[PDB]
């Protein structure tokens, strides 16, 4: 259980959507982060993969603000302290807003994968995952925005999937966090985009999986990485 508390871009903090404060507030602040109803700090499991909840988490609505990112610049997302138990991949997708991200229909966003990290080492099952990398980096993930994509406004959909219960149907725990970015530079790729509700299915080999046994490979779920 956890959520993105803060985002660092070009030497300043953009406060995140504090899901344990703002939902109780009724005049909460404008942020670059999407609002959610996930006040349990919980997940979207396999029962929700073909519901709108999977896109930017349960009941999610666009953030009011959009953060400019320098060309090929870094977006550092800072989580609440991530449990060692919650082993699994950290995956990053962009969808174009074709306009102000604050007014987009989330149901029509088309995501391309810009980064994935999965099973790093399996010497000691369940092993060392991207989630363990995120913990070792004091609960922060660094995303580099490609230079080869068309500039414009994009939703960054940032996700940990926890696999600690994933040996059972609908056991995998998706933690998607969305923020609004204004990508800059000279690129011109418009990568083939996957609907939120076509990202994952509940029987994918990276999703329905027993992590506690020796694993020879791990197929990171979601569409193919763009390069
Ligand atoms: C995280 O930072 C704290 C100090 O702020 C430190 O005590 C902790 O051990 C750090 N890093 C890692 C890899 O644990
Ligand atoms: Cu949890």
């Amino acid at each position: 259980h956890g959520f993105v508390q803060n985002i660092v871009i070009d030497g300043k903090n953009y406060g995140g959507y504090l899901v344990n404060q703002y939902p109780y507030m009724s005049n909460p602040p404008e942020v670059i982060a999407w609002s959610t109803t996930a006040t349990d700090l919980g997940f979207v499991d396999g029962t929700g993969y073909q519901t709108p909840d999977i896109i930017c988490h349960r009941g999610a609505k666009p953030g009011a603000l959009t953060a400019p990112v320098s060309p090929g610049g870094t977006v550092e997302l800072q989580w609440t302290p991530w449990p060692d138990s919650h082993h699994g991949p950290v995956i990053n997708y962009l969808a174009p807003c074709n306009g102000d991200c604050s007014t987009v229909d989330k149901t029509q966003l088309e995501f391309f994968k810009i980064a994935e990290s999965g099973l790093i080492n399996d010497d000691n099952p369940p092993g060392i995952w991207a989630s363990d990398n995120l913990i070792a980096a004091n609960n922060s993930w660094t995303v580099t925005i490609p230079t080869t994509i068309a500039p414009g406004n994009y939703v960054l959909r940032h996700e940990i999937i926890a696999l600690h219960s994933a040996q059972n149907q609908d056991g995998a725990q998706n933690y998607p966090q969305c923020i609004n970015l204004q990508v800059t530079g000279g690129g011109s790729d418009n990568p083939a985009g996957t609907l939120g509700t076509a990202l994952y299915h509940d029987t994918d080999p990276g999703i329905l999986i027993n992590i506690y046994q020796k694993l020879s490979s791990y197929i990171i779920p979601g569409p193919p990485l763009y390069t």
